[PDB]
């Protein structure tokens, strides 16, 4: 991807929260998670989901900060309303490795 | 922010790295070195990151870093790419990162 201006970069809203809700999503064409995520009280909770069977569950997701873009437009996945992109990486075998903190912050917080 | 598109998205380059030198940076900041893996090598960067970090703390920690940024010189040090962070309840940066180990150079998707 050619060079970028800080302006470029700014305008995507990437925000840390706290996932509080995770359940099965068998309904998508490859194993998935569907979660909502408290952004904090001016962002509020967010729906979500992403392939990350392998290396989470949806009862030990509860309480993980995670970064999601949280100013695309809603993305409809099959019967759901996603709201927000999940961040992660694929691991040296291609499963899904989640973006996090290193330690806790305030629910809401830009990165940058 | 405003709405934006995938598009919009895809045009920020973001990667994981290790950083595998890092000293302290008076002037309060640390420069770092950061290792983004083959095909984008070794990169500088420097952070307000001295309240919850040292240099012995940071080297051999994965940290996420813009790569498409033009470099630019803070008096003779090159800085070349932004680490990731977010201010905590007082204001002061905590490094984004990852959940569990990932190959240098993996892009956030």
């Amino acid at each position: 991807s050619g060079e970028i201006s800080y302006a470029d970069f700014e305008k995507v809203d990437i925000r840390v929260g706290t996932i509080v809700e995770a359940v099965p999503f068998p309904e998508a064409r490859k194993p998935a998670i569907k979660v909502k995520i408290d952004f904090g009280p001016e962002i509020g909770i967010k729906k979500s989901s992403a392939q990350i069977t392998v290396h989470y569950t949806p009862e030990s997701l509860v309480g993980r900060q995670v970064l999601g873009v949280v100013n695309f437009p809603p993305r409809q996945i099959g019967p759901f309303r996603s709201e927000v992109l999940t961040l992660g990486f694929a691991d040296a075998n291609g499963d899904i490795v989640l973006a996090a903190v290193e330690r806790p912050v305030p629910n809401g917080e830009k990165m940058c």
